[PDB]
């Protein structure tokens, strides 16, 4: 369901058995709950929003996040992906539940959407960032967003410490296809588009739980080495970065 | 004895009964255990700091964090201060503990040190960096920081969020002299001097017990109106920021 | 009637005996006349203005400088400030004097006026700059300025020669709630909103008489020490800056 | 031998028949052959170096460009590795050829090099630019090269024509442990250090047969595919700059 | 007919006898010859252009540059010339040629077009830049230019690598009275403005033989000893940039 | 005997009748006291320098304002000059006067001058910066300069408020194969190199009368129509900037 990871202590007494026929869906059910301590810690950081405000999810995936966001705070959601089939899930979705008059994805890009000039109360980046150019992606967050919004994304990034990207970062890169930052960038492409941290939390310890039991899973994709390794020796990290407009 | 201020709940079943002739002792000995948390907090922001180290403190009063990071690391700690007598009280201080030939304070501006570039593998401000120019400070810092050293600053900052500073920002600024920044321009300095925050976290509601509890001693200055009260109305934060000079 | 301060020497033949039950209504003329003269000597900054040019007064208070601007030039005058009440005795007096035509005043913020791009000739900020960010107030008068416009700011801020804001600056701060900037903010922000410098002159000497003046009065507020003093220790300084918007 | 690679047509009438025992031996000779052609290429643009002129080889793997340059020159050349081995091999041999007194390798970071300010008249990075930050190392090209100066760079870099960085050189960065730059680093990184491009020309066309030819080979190392995909779809090139030090 | 330069060996063949009558004619389609020769070498440099495309021509002069365009991808291309001469000229021509539903001129500073945003594929200056100021022009052409489109410019400008610009370029400036900018200059403002140049050429060997072709004809106008004493000196340099908007 | 300029009415009573066989020696005269009056007006902007300071002339020329400095302040005076002749006379002077124990000049560029850092109490480029890069001097100055230190210059710069320069600035450029600077690059580059303005006055009226009178000279050099004519149209501006080094 959720396209972001997780976070938090994996509950082995849930898991019971590994020989029980159901414990791949007791995993798969775990793995889905760390994802939703990770957006429920997301929303935690948009600051006091309310039923008046609007949202704008950026790589909204299937919705979810957006799912909880309304139910949450009772806001509108506005989300953007670049996949039609889901932006088209989340939106049937919606209507099932009867709040599609409230949350709504669209086919757009991240870095040129509809949303007017500081019109936003928060939005974020939740495992999306990675794909696009940082001070394009948050100069476009710090335009629609209102003074004195609230923008958060959970995001994994090489760490500046160790010098350059290692081989992991470099193989999770091509894997999905994807551009991963350093903490450097990211705090630099902040700083020059009025984006002021107000919370900065490495959640490195935190997700590694998440894909060692990922890594166990008939769920492999093949990555999760990298992303283990990467994270053990400390040249990549998972992070939570939650910021001001000002 | 500390010069910087204090975080954690109140143990008001240590204070005991306030009718006693002891309370105001056990009062002042309550605002030292929530200093030395604060001290031991910003301690845990250094990094794996060994023996063979040397860490600078800029700004550090009568040498009292240098002495908990010594024993802490075991590492060297040279501290700077304007204040001779501080200095002098530091040195005396760390002979008698038969530590002086690992911590020393000396009389100098934290904006130009002595210290060799890259020879210094942690460094920190606690509630020092009002009183000077952000950008020269942190220059310094990265200056004699080696690549991958750790600098962490406790500090309080005016909220950007909120617009210009307020009159309680600005009282407490005519109080010490000082000039207290916001929290974009600490954010923007240390992005200027190749310092990328790792962790940035609001003690705002950590500190405020420390304050309304001195506004009840015969500590009083007639300043702790205006703390408590910008940080209560958000204008003005409590902030930890630890960073890696990369 | 002026919420800016006055230049020029005082003159004491025309304050009189200080016995005269009229002595405090010849001295509040007087601070009068020497306001006249600041207000007077901005305009002599804005170029050679004509009848069909639109002028902007930022934080124009009770609109006295516009009808200056207006009686002189005989050209447009806009004003903006935050005060219903201000705006509304400005254009009744307007009204009054029937230029109101050609004179208006608003409630808006300076940081977001509703002229357009290029189509103002002049504007200025005279002692209202203090209270706003320096970046997007210039950054506001440099867009709708036309190429080749004049902008002049009359304003009190700290010397950077002297180091961090003196303890009186802190003091005005705190009794108007504004932010007093130092003259390297100005001079910076100006640079990097494309606004050249043509005249830079120190007023602090031709003020300071204003000040002395006004502290004998029954006029006091209590600040007038905190000016005096940081204009004599030259911590705090008076200065009109033309500039051209290029 | 060479560690960067080559650049011209394939000169087919040479390899021969395929069949016979020692193609093999024809074909790395050409390969050798045309990353001659390249370091020959790099050559032509560093200007008129002369007899006493000091030049610069950042990371000089085994020191042929460097041997090439003084032949060519007859200057001095200095060269810097990580890999003592290298270092070694490259001293080795330059004694065997008499020129020892001229040429000399030595094992040390590209970033912070022995050589003293303003002393050196050209340096370059053949193919290991894409191993460090290029503002820290065009930033210690731009300190010891002379004020005129020439400096010099064939690498590959991702085209931001294209957006953010293919699958293909993710691919590359992984296979070498290295980080790739767009080529709108290379030029900004260049001109925030002093470094003015002389001439900027595509290899790209020219470095294709020699990776066609390669993936032919018995020194396939798995990471021509990669290359040469990337460099097909646009996505990677092969680039020269030549930039003055003003 | 053109009002920029021209590149290649001049056909002395062709010229024939300077004592016929007509040499002077030939020698006036040589020059227009190297010319047209130049405008075709731009041309090479605008990337795959197509019939639905809009190419942009600032400072087109007399629209030839913008004809050959047409011809040679069939795409719609706009001039802007501040020239209302020059403008109708064009447009006769285009008519005559019947064309004018592509190619049109009109008077407008190339600062401040009527393009929109993210429509032009393609834009160029032929030697037009030494007009203006290149930050200004650049953001423009960066503005309607399309994510991915190609920006070139054939140019004379001073060689940062000899220093301030010798007397000769400052004749040159008296001559047209225009302002050529340093080769310093062309780089950085281009990498302000998100244009990364793809290739950077020096024609300047190129340029030579029309300038002392010229010298020798009753074209002379005076200029040309500046342009051949600082084309040979290195003070002065002809050169081609072609850039990607990204 | 100055190299620089004049400020101020001339004298026509003192002139006399240009009848006179000792007019053309009157008239010398006085425009050496309108320079001297430029020079001990320069020198007002100095700040309160006294006899233990170490004062700096950029572009000395003979020493003249070298030595009316010495005997104004009586501080040590340092010159720097690429003239060997310039600089020998002026300390042949120096000598004669005995004081060449404080007043010295020397051949030395004025971009990589012996003066250590912080060591400058004052200095000055008077008509010498249209030579060379001004962000190089400014920095340069800056670097000897004390912190709360003064720099002034005195400087004829186009105006950018009439766009790019004139051909009279261009014809003054090519007379003495100078590079005359915008107003807008000084104030620029000042807040770039730490420099902030005290005053910015232009002085164009003032030396306007100057370059009439050297025009009916015999001292003519065929320069001064571009000088008066750019002064009068407003293209070109003679201009005093006082700067602190913060």
């Amino acid at each position: 369901y959720h396209h972001h990871y997780g976070i938090g202590a994996v509950d082995h007494a849930a898991l019971g058995d590994p020989g029980d026929g159901g414990y791949e869906a007791r995993l798969i059910a775990e793995l889905h709950r760390l994802e939703s301590a990770q957006a429920e810690f997301l929303l935690d950081h948009l600051g006091p929003v309310g039923p008046g405000d609007t949202l704008v999810d950026a790589g909204c995936g299937r919705g979810g996040s957006m799912v909880m966001a309304h139910q949450r705070f009772g806001c509108k959601v506005e989300g953007v992906t670049l996949s039609a089939a889901q932006a088209e899930f989340g939106n049937r979705r919606a209507r099932e539940l009867g709040i599609d008059d409230h949350v709504r994805s669209r086919v757009c890009n991240m870095l040129d959407t509809p949303f007017e000039k500081g019109t936003v109360a928060a939005s974020w980046n939740n495992e999306s960032s990675m794909y696009v150019d940082l001070h394009d992606v948050f100069a476009e967050h710090s335009r629609f967003l209102r003074v004195g919004g609230r923008y958060v994304t959970v995001t994994g990034c090489w760490n500046p410490r160790y010098g350059q990207p290692s081989k992991w970062v470099s193989q999770i890169n091509a894997h999905f296809e994807c551009n991963i930052h350093s903490r450097r960038e990211y705090l630099r492409a902040m700083a020059d588009n009025r984006l002021v941290p107000q919370t900065v939390v490495d959640l490195t310890p935190e997700t590694l739980p998440y894909w060692e039991l990922r890594a166990t899973s008939s769920l492999v994709t093949g990555i999760e080495e990298a992303f283990i390794e990467s994270y053990r020796d400390g040249s990549f990290q998972y992070v939570l970065i939650a910021a001001d407009r000002v």
